[PDB]
DNA sequence: CCTAAGCGGCAATCC
DNA sequence: GGGATTGCCGCCTAG
């Protein structure tokens, strides 16, 4: 589902498989929260307020991983950088933190992106819906609830994981 | 001047 | 009380 979006380049499998060969200085294992106004579920809280009154929805793909400052204190976490984040299924885009603590986890110049990257996987695995509500049972039968945020030797260029079953 | 969403930070919550 | 945390809302400014 990433493929034909801006900014999303796809990675070869021998390319993957080496990068994801190396051992990281730096690896983090970011929760996937249930929040429901927040996170993954951004869709569902309120929309963007115009100054005329206007409040328009929030696209089915934007989301936001809210990492907790336990992980973003940590040594060697992009606290207010911009960075390549190379996925474990073969895909690069740009993610950047931002917010207070740099707590916000997003892809960058577009939100939905990242969205369509954990949803989409969501999806094409049969667990969840569009328009639906991301919940604890939706990771359970994902079977994974953490993004694997690994460092490579290039420090502006990091791996991410989310893998299933 | 509008338009729009990227992402910066308001404010609800906890102790 | 208000420092700490972050879930959530919408300001801000590029184009």
């Amino acid at each position: 589902h990433l493929e034909n979006c801006l900014g999303v380049q796809k990675i070869a499998p021998e390319q993957i498989r080496q990068l994801f060969a190396q051992t990281s200085e730096y690896h983090f294992s970011i929760p996937a929260k249930t929040e429901e106004k927040s996170n993954l579920n951004v869709f569902f809280g309120e929309g963007r307020r115009d100054k005329r009154g206007f409040v328009k929805p929030r696209p089915w793909y934007e989301v936001e991983l809210i990492v907790s400052k336990d992980i973003t204190s940590q040594e060697g976490y992009p606290v207010l950088k911009s960075f390549t984040v190379i996925t474990d299924d073969g895909w690069q885009f740009q993610c950047k933190t931002s917010g207070d603590y740099s707590k916000n986890f997003r892809s960058e110049n577009d939100l939905k992106t990242l969205g369509k990257w954990i949803k989409g996987r969501l999806e094409s695995h049969g667990c969840l819906q569009n328009n639906e509500k991301i919940t604890h049972e939706t990771l359970r039968e994902y079977g994974n609830d953490h993004f694997e945020l690994r460092s490579t030797d290039n420090p502006d260029v990091w791996l991410l994981s989310f893998k299933g079953k």
